[PDB]
């Protein structure tokens, strides 16, 4: 089975997060790549069991790219009743990952806990959180 980590970032601090939350996965054996929203296909997104969305958080949203990319091309991938997670880094009011959490449920995801927002640049005990999501993320796919 497959999960797939798709990821906005400005600076590097999501994208580090999204790498963590990846390299969990792939240590319980399930399959996942790790991609920029920019580079990522429907086809990808819809092969995926689990599919996991990070953003920063721009003046107090998730950035316009990945605010089309969530209203087009995810739905587009009927994810009714997959797994999904949402996660992102932030500056001090830290509302995308939540933003992206509740875009997920209105599409019929089932959204894990934690929904992860780590501030600023991720230390080496904060990329151990995003790697226990992907953990997380890994048992809840091969449950199913
Ligand atoms: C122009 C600008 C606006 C920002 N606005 C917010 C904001 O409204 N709320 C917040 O929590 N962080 C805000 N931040 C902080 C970023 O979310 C933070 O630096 C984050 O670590 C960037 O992660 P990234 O490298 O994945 O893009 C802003 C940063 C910049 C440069």
């Amino acid at each position: 089975m497959k999960a797939i980590v798709v990821y906005l970032s400005t600076s590097g601090n999501t994208k580090a997060m999204a790498e963590a939350i990846g390299n969990g996965i792939e240590s319980k054996n399930v399959d996942v790549q790790v991609i920029s929203f920019y580079d990522v296909k429907l086809d990808e997104l819809k092969e995926a069991e689990a599919i996991a969305v990070g953003s920063s958080t721009f003046y107090y949203k998730m950035l316009l790219p990945m605010e089309k990319f969530m209203d087009e091309t995810l739905v587009a991938s009927n994810p009714q009743g997959k797994i999904g997670a949402a996660f992102g880094s932030y500056g001090w009011s830290g509302e995308a990952p939540i933003l992206i959490a509740e875009k997920m449920r209105e599409m019929g995801m089932t959204v894990m806990d934690p929904v992860l927002r780590i501030l600023h640049k991720p230390t080496d005990k904060d990329l151990q959180e995003c790697k226990r999501l992907g953990i997380d993320i890994a048992e809840k796919v091969k449950h199913k």
